[PDB]
């Protein structure tokens, strides 16, 4: 089902890249090309190999030779895809909470894409290389239903799938219902019970059901009834239910829909994602907007940078 755009490369030797990267930065300047070409031919776990050998033949670390040679989003996106993969999300968490101010957006896009087993991994690696709670840091650096809800979805105690119960999908619809559009004032606690708590199979069931009851779509109420942080969230854990997938080919397109764009956000979709579904955000960025990725890379950004974002991405027509 799921499809990234990278794997394993067949007839890898470690060693030999490893040549390759140093005669391409030893020198008077760089051949980024180079780099880029082969970085973004191999998987993560190649990556980390080569950076092993080349270690082990010449006693330097290739992240470090990099951040020498490379600058600007082409640095950051070669930096990116260095990182080992059960570590980045933790990375990138770690970054969005740590200095006097949040990134918000980080929290709320990794915490409510990420499974719970993939939430559990995210815990684990986050104590162990930062020696913190990612728990702890949060809370401490959260308030409102919006920390409860963050807080609910890092329990990753997601229901699990089973037959559905339609007396319960009822159940569930009416409470919405009665908790925010029947209600003078809503009932946040009830939205993050039910949103952060019930097995996937079963809310999509429930979103329906709560449509054929009130009329809207849970997300139209969710706009009407929130505000902040919490409503970006709740939409956020709402159209993952629906599909990761599609709510990653969202927060992508409004990351360069935008003038300018949004290097961090496009570099943290298409690295962390790259090996896992990034084939299946394509596709949903084509029904849902049109143009394929590729495309719309194409335009918003520009050398090296450019250049590699592409071959990651891949495929000219979506
Ligand atoms: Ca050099
Ligand atoms: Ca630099
Ligand atoms: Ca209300
Ligand atoms: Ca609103
Ligand atoms: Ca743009």
């Amino acid at each position: 089902a799921l499809r990234g755009t990278v794997t394993d490369f067949s007839g890898f030797d470690g060693r030999a890249d490893a040549e390759v990267l140093r005669k391409a930065m030893k020198g008077l300047g760089t051949d980024e090309d180079s780099i880029l070409n082969l970085l973004t031919a191999r998987s993560n776990a190649q990556r980390q190999q080569i950076a092993e050998e080349f270690k082990t033949l010449f006693g330097r670390d290739l992240v470090n030779d990099m951040k020498s040679e490379l600058a600007g989003k082409f640095e950051k996106l070669i930096v990116a895809l260095m990182k080992p993969s059960r570590l980045y999300d933790a990375y990138e968490l770690k970054h969005a909470l740590k200095g006097a101010g949040t990134d918000e957006k980080v929290l709320t896009e990794i915490i409510a894409s990420r499974t719970p087993e993939e939430l559990r991994a995210i815990k684990q690696a986050y104590e162990e290389e930062y020696g913190s709670n990612l728990e702890d840091d949060v809370v401490g650096d959260t308030s409102g239903y919006y920390q409860r809800m963050l807080v609910v979805l890092l329990q990753a105690n997601r229901d699990p799938d089973t037959a559905i119960d339609d007396a319960q999908v009822e159940l569930d619809a009416q409470a919405l219902f009665q908790a925010g559009e029947l209600k003078w004032g809503t009932d946040e606690e009830k939205f993050i019970t039910i949103l952060g708590t019930r097995s996937v199979s079963h809310l999509r069931r429930v979103f329906d059901k709560y449509m054929t009851i009130s009329g809207f779509q849970i997300e139209e109420t969710i706009d009407r009834e929130t505000s902040g942080n919490l409503e970006n969230l709740l939409l956020a854990v709402v159209k993952s239910i629906r599909s990761i997938p599609a709510y990653l080919a969202e927060t992508l397109y409004y990351a360069m829909k935008g003038a300018g764009t949004d290097d961090h956000t496009l570099i943290r979709v298409i690295v962390s994602r790259s090996e896992i579904d990034l084939f299946n955000i394509r596709k949903e960025f084509r029904k849902n907007f049109a143009t394929s990725l590729y495309s719309m890379i194409k335009g918003d950004t520009s050398g090296d940078y450019k250049k590699a974002l592409l071959l990651l991405c891949g495929g000219e027509d979506d």
